[PDB]
């Protein structure tokens, strides 16, 4: 009887032996995915930083889109193509085209 | 004694195998956590790769806003609002501004 | 022998159970990580929600970038500093060069 229940104590430790050993596993490929996303998020942080620092956005308190970025206040928007030039047009107008403008007028002048 | 020794030792056993129960269900618990992080990771990478596309941004060889996008260095900006025309005014103007400033000219000649 | 038998059963429960205490303090130690990258994806996505809110960005329809938000079709795109005025300039120009203009018409007329 007791050569069994020792046989019956050996076998339940192997049991919880292997389980152990599993387990270690199973810790080890969930700790490798956490600090893969750790890495990620601590890359993701940079690029919401640097997109908020860059994206030429809304100012609550202006009621506008602001040109201001960094330590400075106005700033040019540039690589603007030209606008429709009519009653109606919502489009950004250029320097060529108050350049032709000005000309105009000092072609009237 | 044995037979008291041996009762301990498969109480003990049975305490352990509780423990790697829970072990089991806390580190499905954690991988199911990891899983919607990884994939909420994914989602976040789409969009910032997306904004960072679409976003009206600084550029640090123009030193000022840029609208280039995609094949195109230069791009219109529309839905601009008329801006104010005074002497200290930082606001952007649009084409029905120059539009009307142009028929003033044209009038005139 | 059995006394001997039940000794070396016990010193391997005690090696086991040091593994189940360690087991423990690492899954621990995996959410309090997990726990912290979840906070920091909520705060990304919030990040990501308002950057998309508030950026001036691009629109498919109108092949330009639009000054739209929120429930406004049209806005202004305040604190632009003075583009160039050259016949090759993709400067946006500002109220007050517009304001310069029309002062030049005023006078000539």
């Amino acid at each position: 009887q007791i050569e069994d229940k020792i046989e019956e104590i050996l076998s339940k430790i192997y049991h919880i032996e292997n389980e152990i050993a599993r387990i270690k596993k199973l810790i080890y490929e969930t700790n490798q995915k956490v600090d893969q996303n750790t890495s990620a998020i601590a890359d993701i942080n940079t690029s919401i930083t640097n997109l908020g620092t860059d994206a030429l956005s809304w100012d609550d308190e202006e009621g506008a889109f602001s040109a201001s970025h960094g330590t400075s206040g106005t700033n040019k928007i540039t690589n603007v193509a030209a606008g429709e030039i009519a009653s109606d047009s919502t489009d950004a107008v250029n320097g060529s085209q108050l350049y032709e403008t000005n000309m105009l007028i000092s072609q009237y002048n």
